């Protein structure tokens, strides 16, 4: 087949018209502001192929066949891959002068916000908080989010089952036993101010960690919009966190680390996005936070609940 | 206007067809490697608009005009910006296996070589030495004038090349003549050390060869350097004295088309290694004369001293 | 000379030692972190280079001598050339887990804040408005000393072109874009009584009260001493000169340092950024030329801006 | 700990001494030479540090605990992190004018060839073919075993190769062959035409290549000659692990190999872009060959051997 012909060129390389040259005088840079916004579509297409696919492959039930993990790790790296490119994609835009972008201002209004259908689609599919376009911006809304799926597959964890490993249950025991003689090893220094200001950090840090342990404070801050992973999704994710070098669960640590990747590039691009409309103009989204906080639980390798025998051929291949 | 309109997203959207999937059975992989094609594809005619914008500024004469020089030099840097992305953009197709790629390879069987059009216009219009209007437009790229012949025009109307206002072919051939006979007394010192000896007479060899017009001539003939001998004088003369005020840009724009052309080659490099990555970049640099010119190692003390007269001029 | 007695890699790669190893077990990240922040201390040690050679050209007076400016351009895109390459860095610690980072992270307690000396001499000799000992001598120099900030507000000050008598640059702005102004609500007052007239009208209002608050010395001096500002008012006038007469020959190489001071602001922005970012993933705009940033975003038409005398136009060409 | 004291700022920040100002007149781009060259001398220690630690894995026989699969993959990763890093590193010293490099390069007189110990110890320990205490080192990184020799090892023991069990290289051979035979008859169908002509040319010469793969002999010679690194029984592991990566068993042993060839491919990357610096100034054999190779025999889906009920619970 031709290049041109297979690549669809009479579309894509038509499709640049420039208002000021429509109604009047063509400013040059005008050119460059279509093409790097053509080309941020074309990339979201792409994302939004992958991530699908990735979507697809847990809502028909294929996520539960772990042959399938490496094609489901692969493309959401590749995603990841795609918007290291689009956040520097930033610095073509940064080779225009505002002071020139205000000579073809005017012919276009640009509104200071997010106007991309296809961002606002991949935004609602992950799981962020007219006519034919509504129908497919609804659809994004109705259809179940990659944070769902997600959380339905981090729901069957195993080793979480109270009969077999109980990892909550062993995890409460470790982590309020060792809590205990950390106090004690703290009472027992001399009365010094390291002393008292390691009850202060003891005392904080106790707080947090049996915070964990709370569903009440959990299912409050999910109501309130803090949260968005379910208390047993939680659960299994720290399985995974913690046993993530037993071999069924290395593939799904790859997973959850590209979740938070993906997550703070998509917080990168939209931070990029709103310097580039002050630079021109002038003058809580994170959709796996809880990947994020259970990541940071600062919980000594000692204390993580040790793997039985038989309990280790369960999570091997 | 709304941004899906103002973009005409209706037809960069809509040109998305998997060969796999109309000739049967659909392979994902094949989609990414539509887009990155497709995204070469819009930035290919981003750098042939500011190309031939810049070479617009030179034939219809307004580099004459010094106030135009802030914009050409802005707009080859940009050239230069964009070509950065594209060299980072293989890293996308590297997200594929070749063993993936195998699966729909069939259905398009792509050529081992650079097959696009807007690739071939820029080598062209930038002066690198398929039917229908595009063989038209191929042929008028050939036909029309390059980049590098607008440069090389440019460049021999640079000011101090006067045969007596200033002269600084003159100078320089006797500075370093005089340089170099007063090296050669002072090489000749004690025993053969020895190294010191060969390495004056290479280093001879080579500065004095800046001077043979008659092997310049030769060269050009044979392809292996593109600027005339004027030219090559011009782009020296603001190399030596690029802290002067009116050579300060044009030395700016010098060095920016040495950077693209280099990018140009990590590009050519990079596609090569794609295509050796899925199936079973040497000194053809359109400015090689300028990457040339500026690896001459002659000494700081050596250029001839701008002249009081020349020093307002410049 | 040898390449490795040359760098003195004597020092470089004798200078990396575990915490975990030396206080019992040696946790293997631990390596990585070291690394990656000396290696910011040694680009930090080339922009402090770059940036003191660039100011010394500003304090002995070469920058008048206009032949300095490539040096002056090419040191500063330089200093955002390491910057872009320290952002791209972060990459380097993301290959380090939380997880992982706890392992080592008791042998140290990093504070989670900017505790490089170089960072702190840097971002003062810039001109960042915002424990040690003997490195307290460095720090108080670096705040005593003139800012870069300071350095190029002096020399703005000097634009060509500003001069009451020649140009009055002031003077013609504020006149033209009064009189454009006046000429543009004729044209709102000479549209219908209608929904777009009326909202172009509050359009209008809006954009006046923005375009001559520019013209206020007084809103000006207000909003310096509340360190909303930093650039003095001539200083103000200068830039601007520069941004409309960018063209101009002699106004070609300044527009880019101009646009460069912009650049470097932005990426010791995106860096501290990704430092808070780095620091809540592994524990859980003050920008020094403000003024360039307002000032490159006043929307004014083109054609409202003075025009160039051939008088005028001869002073401003090498 | 306080940060420049845990740091050892005042070995690191103490090491910076320019040639010029030491022997008479200090020239400002001397500073971006050194301080780039010592940045690249930081990342070589870390990358040794993360290719020893991997290589003690394959050595001291962790490997065999696939538990420790995850490790090894995630350090070979961030080797290919860092190596990007240096590779966007180039346009540091890029920022540095040729015509400048002149005015301080008579004081270092710089070698145009890697001079790096750190770099010569980390491509010996990869399994790039070939002071006193410094010697001894190097001596070390050559005769101990390189990263391809400990995973050239592991590799011969990958899972399925044995002809008593799965046999994955009898059953490959027997569907090769097969398919052969039934693509050359469907070839010698169509009257005798140019494009009948040119898929008896593409038959002839896949079929060569694909047979080739069985003739140990050619392998034996080749790895004699140099042009081939893996064994042939390394080279029937790798491709087991290619044609199933799905297996569970097999998706982090696939990461690993991909991250091999990143390596290799980063490595070469560098190697480049040092050359091309080195004619800027001055103006003037790959360890996994096998793993690329394999990568790109072109095998169609439905002739790799279907996997055993017994061979895909192990
Ligand atoms: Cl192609 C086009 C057409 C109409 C508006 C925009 N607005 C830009 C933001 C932006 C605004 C002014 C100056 C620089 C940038 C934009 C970019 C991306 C998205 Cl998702 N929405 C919006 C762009
Ligand atoms: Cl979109 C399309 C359609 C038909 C052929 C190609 N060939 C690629 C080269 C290539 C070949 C095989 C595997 C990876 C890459 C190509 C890329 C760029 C250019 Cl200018 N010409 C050619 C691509
Ligand atoms: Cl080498 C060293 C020694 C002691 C503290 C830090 N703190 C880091 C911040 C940081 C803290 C925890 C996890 C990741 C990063 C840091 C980095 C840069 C600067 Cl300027 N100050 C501080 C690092
Ligand atoms: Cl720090 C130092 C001291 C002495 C020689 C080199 N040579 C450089 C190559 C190079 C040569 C001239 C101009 C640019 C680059 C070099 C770089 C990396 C390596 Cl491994 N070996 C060598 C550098
Ligand atoms: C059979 C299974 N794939 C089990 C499963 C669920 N979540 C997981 C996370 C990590 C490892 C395994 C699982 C499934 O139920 O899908
Ligand atoms: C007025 C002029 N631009 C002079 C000129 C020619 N080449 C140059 C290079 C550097 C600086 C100036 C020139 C012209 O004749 O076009
Ligand atoms: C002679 C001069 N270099 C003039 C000057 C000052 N600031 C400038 C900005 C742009 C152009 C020129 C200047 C001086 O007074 O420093
Ligand atoms: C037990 C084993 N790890 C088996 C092994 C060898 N090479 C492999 C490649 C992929 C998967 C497994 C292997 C060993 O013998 O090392």
């Amino acid at each position: 087949l031709i290049y041109g012909n297979y690549l669809h060129l009479e579309k894509v390389l038509n499709a640049q018209e420039l208002q000021s040259e429509t109604k009047g005088n063509k400013i040059h840079d005008e050119h460059l502001f279509i093409i790097t916004h053509q080309a941020y579509e074309l990339w979201f297409k792409q994302i939004l192929w992958e991530l699908d696919s990735v979507r697809e492959i847990f809502q028909n039930g294929h996520v539960r066949d772990e042959r399938n993990m490496l094609k489901v790790v692969s493309r959401m790296h590749r995603v990841s891959v795609i918007l290291k490119l689009l956040v520097q994609q930033f610095s073509i835009l940064e080779t225009m002068t505002a002071l020139d972008f205000n000579d073809f201002r005017e012919y276009l209004s640009p509104a200071s916000g997010f106007q991309s259908l296809q961002f606002r689609l991949l935004e609602n599919k992950i799981g962020v908080l007219k006519g034919e376009e509504n129908e497919l911006l609804l659809k994004s809304e109705q259809e179940k989010t990659l944070l769902e799926l997600v959380e339905a597959w981090l729901e069957r964890t195993p080793g979480l089952e109270p009969h077999g490993f109980n990892f909550w249950g062993k995890l409460e025991k470790n982590i309020t036993r060792g809590l205990e003689e950390e106090f004690i090893r703290i009472q027992a220094k001399e009365e010094s101010e390291e002393k008292e200001e390691q009850v202060a950090e003891f005392q904080k840090q106790k707080e947090v960690l049996l915070s964990l342990f709370d569903e009440k404070r959990h299912e409050h801050l999910l109501s309130k919009g803090e949260r968005r992973l379910s208390y047993r999704a939680l659960q299994g994710a720290l399985m995974i966190y913690f046993y993530r070098e037993e071999p069924r669960f290395q593939v799904p640590f790859q997973l959850l680390t590209s979740l938070m990747d993906i997550d703070s590039l998509m917080t990168k691009w939209r931070y990029n996005h709103v310097c580039m409309v002050h630079r021109m103009l002038g003058s809580r989204y994170k959709v796996f936070v809880d990947l994020f906080n259970l990541s940071t639980y600062l919980i000594p390798r000692h204390w993580i609940p040790k793997m039985n025998p038989t309990i280790h051929k369960f999570l091997e291949h």
